[PDB]
C-alpha cells in the first residue's frame, strides 16, 4: 500500500507502530522505518528485580509498608 515500509522481509502499513524486540520500538513513516531503542535507568539496586514478559525494563516489587512515590 501507499507509504508502506519493508523491514526484515515484512511489510508494515503506513503509520504502523510495533516492537520487533521488547527494547526496540518502530514506526513506519511514509516508507521509512524509524526505530528507537529503549534504555533502562535503574535508579536503585534491587533484591528482587523482575522483567515482565514482553517488557524491556525491570520492576522492583515493594510491600505496602515501604511503597511510596
Amino acid at each position: 500500500e501507499a507509504g508502506s515500509c519493508v523491514q526484515d522481509g515484512q511489510r508494515y502499513n503506513d503509520k504502523d507502530v510495533w516492537k520487533p524486540e521488547p527494547c526496540r520500538i518502530c514506526v513506519c513513516d511514509t516508507g521509512t522505518v524509524l526505530c528507537d531503542d529503549i534504555i533502562c535507568e535503574d535508579v536503585k539496586d534491587c533484591l528482587s528485580p523482575e522483567i515482565p514478559f514482553g517488557e524491556c525494563c525491570p520492576i522492583c516489587p515493594t510491600d505496602l509498608a515501604t511503597a511510596s512515590g
